[PDB]
């Protein structure tokens, strides 16, 4: 059925961590809420949103252009919710800030408030990927923020067995 996340590790009620590949996982879970990490324009190319693309062969931008054309660009910090097509049931496409281009930092929180109209979510860490921000610090925000259940993906080995260790460095 949908929602079948197994397999992780919970780092507090709210946040669970995987080391994971997050369109394989997707597929294997179905669910309900898949996040994407976008940008104001929802062009899809590169990273995350451009992998999920891909697997629903560019349906993901066609509706993502439509969406564009009926209601304008998103704002840095904001989301809206479309189709997941054979990925999930929906697909939140969430704006973090690139602070590799000079946005600012501090909308990261903002960004991760729209994981809070979703009871569970398969998601990437926000602002990772060539966004810029610290991984460690983007898991922070998360747990910080998040008060429904997400399910993060993390693709490389190191970095999912450094943001565990760095993460129970900090105080619970």
């Amino acid at each position: 059925g949908v929602n079948s996340f197994s397999g992780y590790l919970k780092l507090t009620d709210n946040v669970y961590i995987k080391n994971a590949d997050i369109v394989e996982e997707a597929k294997k879970v179905k669910p309900t809420v898949v996040v994407n990490a976008a940008n104001v324009y929802l062009k899809h190319g590169g990273g995350v949103a451009g992998a999920l693309n891909k697997a629903t062969n560019n349906a993901m931008q066609v509706e993502s252009d439509d969406y564009i054309a009926t209601n304008g660009p998103l704002k840095v910090g904001g989301s809206c919710v479309l189709s997941g097509h054979n990925l999930a049931k929906h697909c939140l496409h969430v704006v973090g800030p690139n602070v590799n281009k000079g946005e600012d930092i501090q909308l990261l929180k903002s960004a991760y408030e729209n994981f809070n109209q979703h009871e569970v979510l398969l998601a990437p860490l926000l602002s990772a990927g060539i966004f810029g921000a610290d991984p460690i610090h983007s898991l922070r925000v998360c747990v910080d923020t998040v008060r429904t259940n997400v399910y993060l993906a993390v693709f490389d080995k190191n970095l999912y067995d450094k943001l565990v260790s760095s993460f129970l460095e900090m105080k619970s």
